[PDB]
């Protein structure tokens, strides 16, 4: 048996985030503004 | 063609970062330590 689970800290969420691919470009105030949706997104679905 | 700039801020930088994909799980503080892998990436090459 397994289950979704955090590979870098070991947290275990049911709205659980993925990492990163590169779909489009940004800079440093661009990737910590998609961070801002990421963990929104953990925090409420949209 | 064009430049590579922030479309979500409008920042360059010369190693620009690009948005998700999904590629592991991470929970919400996975995500952020993302964010300090992201950006460590762009302010160790500048």
């Amino acid at each position: 048996m397994n289950c979704m689970t955090c590979q870098v800290t070991g947290e275990v969420s049911d709205d659980n985030l993925k990492l990163a691919g590169g779909k489009l470009v940004l800079s440093k105030e661009g990737a910590e503004q998609i961070i801002s949706e990421i963990q929104n997104q953990l925090q409420n679905l949209k």
